[PDB]
């Protein structure tokens, strides 16, 4: 019948032009997915890298806190035995 | 009428990809923000890690100098033994 397989086409169209539209959507989305794993790992880099300069300082600051504590005894010491 | 058979066949199929597609946009939104949540998380793990450092950078100078103070002060009373 015309009238049927009209409206069928007809239809065929709403439909395929519906479909490619959700198609530009998902890749529109895959693509900010990719975008963002990108970023999330730019990220996870600056912070490793941060914590590691902020791990030899604070090390670094320890070892001195050592021996600090070790010389303000000393210093204390020889003020004690003139007293 | 003899192709109408087809067109219909090529419609089913259409209309099934477009629920695919649907259901792909769903999950996707869904990682999405799953993946923001992680990356601002991330900055925001950063930025408390970048002041840890500024302090205790700054500590340490001030300890360097008191440390600086304190070996010469006791320098000049082990060159008096």
């Amino acid at each position: 019948v015309e009238e049927k397989y009209k409206k069928a086409m007809v239809s065929n169209a709403q439909l395929d032009n519906e479909k490619t539209n959700f198609m530009y959507q998902v890749d529109t989305l895959k693509d900010m997915l990719l975008e963002l794993e990108e970023q999330l790992a730019e990220s996870r880099r600056q912070y490793e890298e941060k914590n590691k300069e902020f791990e030899r300082e604070k090390h670094a600051h320890s070892i001195l806190q050592f021996q600090f504590a070790e010389v303000k005894e000393a210093l204390k010491q020889r003020e004690e035995m003139l007293e």
